Formats: C-alpha cells, structure tokens, sequence
C-alpha cells in the first residue's frame, strides 16, 4: 500500500496498516496509536496532540465502532457516527494514518478466542454489563497487534477502561507504553463525551453537577474521605434530574486495595436516557 | 544496557525482561527468533521441535521451560547445549504472574471439546501462557508438536483471532520404534500396559490406510484395533476436519484418540484423506 507523507492516508484492511506501520517503524519513526470509536471531539484531539508531540512520531488513529463491547439492542445502532467530520478533524490535526477496519475484517470468525478481563471488569461500569470490558480489551489487543505501536493513548475520562488496559498490557507482557491523557472539559467543567450531544439544554445545564461535585470533593478532601463524598453527594443532590448510578472513592488502581491517601473518585449518572461518566484524582488530607 | 549474550553457547535467562531485550537485540542483528515452548522434562519429541527451529536460516532458538500452573532443570539444559540451542528462558511462576491470575485468554468453544471434557480449563491456561511467551520473546515462528493436535489448532485460532504476527509451525509426532507417540507419561506404563499402548498408533495408521474405503471404514478399522487391546479405556475416537470442525463428505481430516491405561492418559492423532 502507498503512504503519502504529510497527508491523511486512510487504510481499511488490517494488512495494509500493519504493513505501513512495520515499514515506518523500520525507518526509525515511532508509531503512536489513538484507538477510537469515531464521533471525534476535543478529547480525542487532545490524545492526537499528545501522540503528535512524541519526537519522530507517526500517528495512527483507529476508528472502529466495536460491536463486541455493546450488549444486544439497541446501543450499537444508536452509537453516533460522523465519519466526514472525523476525517476532516484528523486532516486538520496533521494525522498521517487513519485505520478504519470493517466488522468482517476484525471478526471474520465471530467471537471465538477472546480476552477475559480480571475481576475489575465486573464492577462499576461492568456491573450491569458483564461482557462490556471483554469486548473492549479484545479489540484493543487486536489493534495493538495489528498496528504494533510504541505507545497507545487513552483519555482519563473512562478511567476504569484505562486501568483495565494497563492490566491487559501488564498481564500479557505487551511491549507498548500506555499513556493516559487528562480529561478535556467544556468551559463549565463538563467532561467531553460523544454522549453530550444527547443532552437537551436543561440537561446540559444540570450536567455541570458531575464535575462540580467531583471538584468540590477534591477540595473537601483535606477534611477526609467522608467530607469529600458528602460534598459531592450534596452537589449531586442539588441537581435537577441527575439520577446517580454510583459515586465511589477507590484506590487509584481500583483494585483489591483500600484507599490510602491517593484515590480516584468516580461518578456515573443518568440525565434522562443519557448516561454520563466523570472522575477525578483525590488526595486525602492534602491541601 | 542489553543483557550479555554469548553466541554459540546456551544463554540462560529467568527474567522476562532480559529475554525480551536479548531477543529484540538479536532480531536487529539479522537473526530470526524461533520459539519452542516446553514444560521441561525434555524428550525426543521436544528435540525434533528444536531441530526444526534450528534449520531455519538465520535462526536463533529460544526454548522456554515453564511449568504453567494455570493449565529436571540441569538435565534439560544439558540436552539443549547438546542441540546447539543459544537461549533458554526459565522463568519463575512469580515472574510470569507478578500480579497473579488476572487478565486471561478465553478460548473458543473447541476448548470444551475432546481434551476439554476432563480438563475444561486446561486450554485457557495453555493459550494464556503461550500468548505471554509470544509477547515476551516476539519470535518469527513458534513450534509445537502435532501429538497435542487440539492444542496446536487452538494456538492457530489464538494467532488468527488476535492478529498475532507469528508463524505457527506444527512438527510431525516423534514415535518409538513400535509407533507409540513420544510422551513423558510412557515410562509410567507397566509391561502389559506398554504392550497394549501400541493399539493407539496401530489403530490410527490402520484407519489412515482403510480410508480409501471411506470414513466409516476408517473409523471401524481404528475401533477394531482398539477393541483388540486389553485395559485400554477409550475416552474418544473422533474423525474431524483439519481445523477440528465436523468432517466434510470428502477431503482431508484428522482422526484423534485418547485413552486411559490404568491411571495414565495417552493421546494420538493422524492425518486422514477420505477416499
Ligand atoms: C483527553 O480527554 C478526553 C476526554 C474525553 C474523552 N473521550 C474519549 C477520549 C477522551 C479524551
Ligand atoms: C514432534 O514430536 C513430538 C511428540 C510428542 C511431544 N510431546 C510434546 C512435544 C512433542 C513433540
């Protein structure tokens, strides 16, 4: 396959991007991978920019709405698809490679061999969606094998996902650096998300409560965990039509260890039918 | 700094990071890295894998020795020196699983069939450790015996399904003079059992030649030979396609058998061509 430097090259065939990546790597360039499901926003662009600043980088952005990480009807069909906007954004950002595989190219044998995540996948986001993270980790493993990047970039917004990807990389001895990039926010604090488009004006106004609650908690935390959680709860309680699914303060690895001084506070809430996530670093007893 | 590597000698590494760094360095110097995964206690079957790896031009051979809990140290290393193997990778359980069992590989449904009957989690263990070894060593080719044919097929599923950039090489089964497939378990057989054990290979070779008369003739011939043996408890005798799906009307297939002799479980298999 041809590679035209300094412009966007789009490859659909896994073999094509694998060949181009291999060839680039062999000439000294360092391959950076930003895996996405399209519907690109400023959060994704932050990832692209982080990747682009690595000296000698060539940036590969994958766009693939992975059916394996969705449960039956109708989340997969409802996922936003804005391909023309996505590719326009990548061109504007100076990205040289977009990898846009088909479902058939990624899953020619259906679901056969898959990744089984550790117990974290059953908690928080995985509670009512027990197969979700197996879908995520299976596709990320495949993308890593196809592209063979030196570094792979993920937002901190989906923090549990990022932790599970670090687990994947450690547990399977993958030779890639996982880079977590801090959450990009709207001016009022709202975390970037492709689901923000489903907030009507009232819901958009109310949605500020998630980030306001988290940031209140982070500052309250000088007074301890209870104070932090209660400050967040108070802000969420004050918000019209925010229905909290969970609000949890955990150790930074979200694993089988108690909170000791460095934590992550995670929230998920519904505004109408729209489920929003956010999270923040918490230091306990630290001003 | 890359760990020391002495060309033409057996270099032994226990740390995953060490063998990873050495393998990477060697492939940059124009070597082709060949991986032979084993659980030690090496026999002539393993040596055939080693010789197959060695004959690839540019080869450097990595033999891993790891008893994988999820599925003779000095003597093994001496055998490898004698074969001209340059790398042995001998990690501890703690080095392979520093965080315990966490993320694992879930095989497809083939893993529940045949050998997966008595050992329903066996292949998950095998695929998980093989994936890790492939990521640590990053070989150009990886070598497995055909004797554990279902294992080999599941490894080919792993490689295809996860888009791994490695060639899987199956090596024809090494056999004792009477046909018994090589295995560390053969020495456990008493004389009566050892004599009866020849029935597995004899049944398969009979079937392979009976196959000109069709699938049923092949299966019936194999069953007759097993039926002539005392103390051979057949767990299965199945004719499948080469990927272990259902056998087609004509074409290539594989005939697999497993049996228990006393407390010792033996496996064997053979290529079958129908008609
Ligand atoms: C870097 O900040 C962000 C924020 C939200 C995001 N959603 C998906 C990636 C991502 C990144
Ligand atoms: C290539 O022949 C063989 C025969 C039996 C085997 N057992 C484990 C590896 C192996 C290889």
């Amino acid at each position: 396959p041809a590679f035209h430097p300094g412009e966007l090259n789009v490859y659909s065939a896994p073999g094509d991007v694998a060949d181009v990546s291999r060839a680039l790597r062999l000439t000294g360039r360092r391959v950076m991978l930003v895996p996405t499901m399209g519907a690109l926003h400023e959060g994704h662009l932050a990832l692209v920019r982080a990747a682009k600043r690595v000296p000698g980088s060539v940036v590969v952005v994958s766009i693939f709405v992975n059916p394996m990480q969705f449960g039956a009807g109708g989340d997969l069909d409802a996922y936003p698809r804005t391909p023309d906007d996505d590719l326009a954004q990548l061109r504007a950002e100076g990205v040289e490679i977009a990898f846009t595989p088909t479902t058939a190219a990624m899953y020619p044998d259906g679901l056969r061999t898959t990744v089984q995540p550790g117990p974290l996948a059953a908690e928080l986001e995985g509670g009512p969606r027990p197969t979700h993270f197996a879908g995520v980790l299976t596709v990320v493993l495949k993308l890593l094998q196809i592209v063979r990047p030196d570094r792979v970039f993920f937002g901190e917004k989906d923090y549990q996902q990022l932790v599970l990807i670090r687990q994947l990389v450690a547990d399977f001895n993958l030779d890639v650096a996982v880079v977590g990039v801090p959450t990009v926010r709207e001016a009022d604090g709202l975390a970037m998300s492709s689901r923000n488009r489903y907030l009507d004006p009232a819901q958009r106004a109310a949605a500020v409560a998630l980030s306001a609650a988290l940031t209140a908690a982070a500052h309250a935390a000088t007074a301890g965990a209870q104070a932090a959680l209660d400050a967040a709860r108070a802000v969420l309680d004050a918000a019209p039509g925010v229905a909290v699914d969970y609000l949890e303060l955990r150790d930074i690895g979200l694993g089988p260890m108690p909170l000791n001084g460095s934590g992550r506070l995670l929230v998920a809430a519904r505004l109408g039918t729209t489920r929003l996530l956010d999270n923040i670093a918490i230091e306990i007893g630290t001003f």
